[PDB]
């Protein structure tokens, strides 16, 4: 029951990241073998944190995360899947919600929790 | 080695699919299995209950020649219980009006060993849904 | 906690006589006064059971119900909120997914818990 | 009696949303309100917190004029602590280029009273989003 | 509150007799010099009986009407006002079930003891059983 | 044929008051029981005069026409009136445009004064 | 008061005649030098009974026909125009009801005891039966 | 035959008055009670001058008149049925043509011809269009 | 006189068309033909050859002659321009109207007239068209 | 001989139609011209009235004369058939091409040709066009 | 003078060949080593006869040379252009026409004109079309 | 100048294999481990036989044209090839079309026969 | 062998004088009986030089043209005839880099000491400067 | 498997090169007579350097280029094979992020020791720099 609110709580660290368009906070918590199907990958397999730095290299945003399932595999593995509502303020001033489906994988190494693979479908945020 | 494991079982799982073999699905799956895919419409769906229906309404009428080819198979192996997959699925099948088709899929797979077999916790799948019936 | 179940339960029953087509168990279930939001009413409130008798005088489907929400408000209302995915095979033979949110607004009278309001959004099913 | 005091509360919640006033908002809502409406894309959301972004981001730039119509307004009262209110919300606005215009949303409260005071424990919006910063 | 029950009534009995194509029973409730705006009339105001005959005398389906939130203005003894919306379900020629929404104010005028329609608007779906 | 000529009259000054934005002179005219269906109100019965008070609070060359008005008399109190309102006016990009509604109105002599009990109108808003 | 009547009944029984396809009563009615505005001319003015006759030897369905709003200009003893709007209710090909609008202009002449048409200014959807 | 020219001469002088926004001019030839079927009405059929009024109290432009037909039905009353031919320059500049099928009817009344009937099919061709 | 011999002869040559006559229309017709008509999709074809093929491989139709214009050029030329509107009954046996605006120029030869170029613009009229 | 003429009398006056010369134009055509041509909608004009609107309201242009045929019909009578391509540099700057079918019939008076009927299909390629 | 008529008259028999689906007469008057651009070959220049072949080895239809041009150059060499007009009916039984604009280079071999290389833009017109 | 013409064969034969539906003869000519870029592979690199096999086991006049073949020799034991695909087929409504495609193939010389590794078509799908 | 190179040579000029807008060095290279069908003159054969002169006249941005796959034949010792594909790459308006395709036939003859162009068929994209 | 790793990161080198407009470092990895299939060529095969000069010429955004599933077959020792999926993320006109794909293919010629590519065939986005 703890071991489960471990990882939504490093779940919703690596999307504070993300949205603060923190590269450092994000590396510090990705595993650098992380594997990714997003789609802004167009259906490919990408494999470094190099195609992610460029969305981080180059206004309010409040995410909610729905429905998070965990799954527990001995003491060094687990996967969760989540849905996540992002509401934002689009160029023109307007509020917009985009609704994506994520599923996490996640090692512990070190004694830190690595997302090792990212699956995304929906909206790219 | 264990690379080579996980990749044989997701095989095995999709040629069930193929076969509208249940039996043969239910044995690979874990019974609390999760599952993102197209045709759940962004929900995450938790029976084998959602999967059962695909399979039940697939008659001899509803076959038709179809090959499936794994593309850039990514294990990760997590320890000697836990594994996940990420491959690409090129679904050649022939339509009604017997013109051939290609569609592609995404999919992650997350394995947990249980006594020695693999068993599919976790299924997301983007793209085209690929089940026969489909 | 056991209040919860009998609101899921008197839920699965009431849209199991509705996939069955069967008027008869529909309307034990549902109070006389029972008011209505739904698509095939363009926006207007409909009253009676006359609107729904309708699709009832004139298939392999499965349906599930998704995160369901149980308000308990004393000992004889309650509220339920749940997604209904509902599985079907349409005319051509193809099997198609369609999804509704549901309220149901539920009052216990003379010992059995009656439906008196019900508001659906997204598909008609 | 009873149900003139439902749409008396219905009123004073939509008097909150209008003039942008969460405080007034959220003495009138249950911390544990559930919520559907057409901005959370067909999902149930549990917080205050998805409805406290249309507040916190409204400035007296987005301000502009709204009257809001409640039709055809029916009270279900069930015992002495609960109700059930279902309404058509008309609302007519300005637009940025200055043209008036109507929407309309079909909106179901479920109501608990608590110590005397009327509180929103459930809410479904069908229809136009209505925010004022909609 | 029993003069607006009449209305009502009569009002459901007028819209019984368009889907039960019975002329007879419209022309009794209709005073003859009964003005109608209908979508069919394409915008012009018609005089009585003749426009409408025209779609009872050529129908040779199901269809259920639903009369929502009827508000009745009594205007003394003699005279009354009805506006309602009329929901009508219906299957279409594909057996798919259909909507259509109608918004319908009737006018009525009491003569030796009978109510009649002296004046009808319909806006929105024209829906009468020939459609 | 002198009761026909009043609601006429009666008519043509609501119309003139909505084309003014004299918003005064239109509640004289209006029972404060209006019940009201026009294209703004997307199909529903709109009551009262704060739907109608909105495009007042908030208001280029209009001429109005009443073309065939047929007006029903029944009794000494109430009345009908059934016309088709063309409107012309100016555009935005300056071009003349023709607009058309029909409009029922039914009315209510209370204390000396007609007053405007209902209101159906399809097609253009004119307001 | 009376001469009003006699240019709509002549009128009516000009419109009875198209519909009914009968050449030889819309023969008698119309001057045979009579010109003619109307859809199916392309904006051309058109003389004589020739491109008329046309529509009436090639037709081989219920239509209702309604006059509204006549308007007739009486200029001396032997001259009249009215000018009116034409309702036509019909079922087309697929059995379904329908209304057409046009507004027509026409010009009379009393010619060897008889009112005769002389001139027709048809504007809106071309409603003789061969449509 | 010298009936004919007078129509037609009166239908010229009432064409002029349109395209130099007098309706001094134009309230002359027309009878007060002067009906009207014209695009602008949207098929209905307008009574006054006050819906003329309006297009002149609010470009270089020809106007051509096609096989004008006369009938003369006695001393006091005639029939025109021509095709009006506009040329106009548009706001972009650029020249283009519109047509109009037009029947007017005329009573003289005190020796002067007036207007009581107007039928305009195709392009509305007043100059504020 | 002469103008009523063209407009008789221009109505002779539209019959023959009408009725598939070939015979009748080279008859009526110059050896050396020369024509502007939309199925040549603007060049100028040459002789009968183009038009035979519209007879060869060939309803009620009736054909109406509008404000014919004829200009004479001396004893043995003539020009007309007139409007032809076809009314005829289409496949799916619906009424319909085409307009097309001709010119014939004619030529006197041993006492006959003969058509010795046409230009034809807007609806191809004859028939199998 | 006399088909050189034709040619040439043609050629001046496009010539004066390109310059925007109506003293020019009005010279080489017959007062009672009629014309089929596209900006008169499928209606015969009259006169010069017509023309005059696209010469008073009045960039590159190059027109070129392809494939005349003339037709010579005794001493004062004459038709030509030609195709004119026109090329000219459009509002954006840009270079186009424009194609048009005409007839143009001739009759000698007092010594000089004159064009008392034209028919035009296709673009119409006047200037302010 | 009478070297063109020889090209003139040897382009209208290949056609007839191509019309008749005779493969036999089209190989005869054509190269072996016939280069050809073509709309059916989308933009690319073809060699064989192999290309040919297909549309022979697997409806009336009349065919126009228009302005035909012949350069001769020298003894053995020869260039046609010309318009091909063709008149045939469809499927639904409806007459068509379709242009193509076609070069022709002609080499004399051993006595016998032959077709070296072909350039057509527009419609594809053989008869398989 | 002669290495040129076994690969333009050898193509050639390929083709021939494909167009009369034998994978027996296509199997000879293809390395085992052959890659391939096509339009029916949605983008996707696929290894080995099995990705066609598919459409000689589920399998009208045809004729191909190798236009502007360049062939680059790389070597004893290597060659590429690059040439356009003319493809002349009656359709299913019986109307005759032309296809093209853009196409490389990679030869590797093993135990004496010319094999196909690598093959990338762009445009038509042409089986 | 030789033959061939010079034909190419000449049609690489002739192109080169195109592009720089050089009407001197064109009409140097073209006879003045040059014929054409060309995408700008909609399928009409046009004589001279005239045609051409406009596009030059006329022409007041960087430019690559490519010749692919040449064939010449060769026609005894005066005569020739080239077909090539003409590959053009250029920046449009909005900066953006653009390739268009022409399918080109010249027809050769050796007239007072040089080669002349006396037919030019172009299909496909209009490929001069002015565009 | 080391003569695998030299054709990737020569490959790496070309696309360097192409995506720093340097047509220097291009030139001398690229065989001079280099064949080419690429979307701007219209279908065509382009013979070496030219064609590609023009869009290193006339280049005066941010780009980032990913090499997704290199399969190398190497040929012997002076043969070798590459085909990748190429995928580029740059930045639009109007700022917002986009990813284009190509599948690519480059032949592979060692000469005097250093490896030269002599045929390259691009199918999908076109995704060079000037676009």
């Amino acid at each position: 029951h703890m071991r489960k609110q471990e990882i939504i709580k490093t779940t919703e660290q690596l999307i504070e990241a993300v949205n603060n368009g923190d590269f450092e906070a994000y590396a510090k918590i990705c595993d650098p073998g992380l594997t990714s199907f997003e789609p802004e990958a167009l259906g490919n397999l990408v494999e470094g944190m190099d195609f992610h730095r460029f969305y981080f290299e180059n206004k309010p945003i409040h995410t909610t995360i729905l429905n998070p399932h965990v799954h527990v595999i001995g003491e060094d593995a687990a996967c969760i899947a989540y849905i996540r509502l992002t509401q934002y303020i689009d160029g023109q001033g307007r509020p917009r919600t985009s609704q994506s489906e994520e599923t996490r994988v996640w090692h512990r190494r070190d004694g830190k929790w690595q997302n090792v693979h990212f699956h995304c479908s929906g909206a790219p945020v």
